[PDB]
């Protein structure tokens, strides 16, 4: 999806300003564009910032929000997209607490749902959320385990 | 002024790195070449190891890194001249420090301000001086924009 695009575009910004700004050559920011977002440095939120008018706080939290919307989410993303639900706090709590293992180097297995698919619902949403808030629940219970 | 940022973090939140590097598996020689760098050097995988271990928001652990990246900058000369008066303004202080560090992302010196004349009320004259040098780094990032 290309995040540092992604951002640029949604407040009608290009990589070919920001390097004009910054100094920061082209080939430099084509690899930006690439990198996922554990690999920006606060000098590159800082650039953004600069150009776009937003906090540096701000971009940060822009960033997030794109990248989530691209992650996997250890696999809800195929649920929320299956069954076109939508439980943003939710999933965005889910989405730091899944950055936060793999910032630590710690691999997060994919929740799955084969049986859950493969039942009857009595409502699929009210299913679904409970499903999501459970698994926040067990990653929540794993980094306790270590702290 | 050279402050550990990392440590300062971590001390603040009863850390230690020898935890973090527990916590990470990030080698004890990495968080000390890690306490070294400057904000600016910082990656947001750094922001959501701390945010896990400090139970802080890494919205939130950006900011107290700021904070305390602010209050060690030379603030282009303002911090001699409020450390010399014992004055604080800390909304107009941030913003300038923002200001800085946006253009030294963006490869961009900013070169110190210079400072008799007659004061009446220092708090209120200094305060003014912050915000003209606000206003005159403003005016130079908006000509590059």
């Amino acid at each position: 999806i290309k995040l540092l695009d992604e951002f640029l575009k949604k407040h009608d910004l290009t990589r070919y300003q920001l390097s004009k700004l910054t100094g920061i050559s082209q080939n430099t920011l084509k690899d930006q564009n690439e990198k996922p977002l554990n690999k920006y440095t606060v000098s590159i939120l800082r650039s953004l910032s600069m150009i776009s008018g937003l906090s540096v706080s701000d971009v940060l939290f822009e960033l997030e929000d794109i990248e989530k919307n691209s992650d996997d989410l250890a696999g809800f993303k195929h649920l929320l997209d299956k069954y076109k639900l939508s439980f943003p706090a939710q999933e965005f709590e889910l989405y730091c607490l899944i950055k936060e293992f793999e910032s630590a180097n710690i691999e997060v297995l994919p929740f799955t749902f084969n049986r859950f698919e493969n039942e009857e619902h009595v409502n699929i949403k009210k299913d679904v959320c409970k499903a999501l808030e459970n698994a926040i629940t067990v990653l929540k219970e794993k980094k306790n385990e270590l702290l």
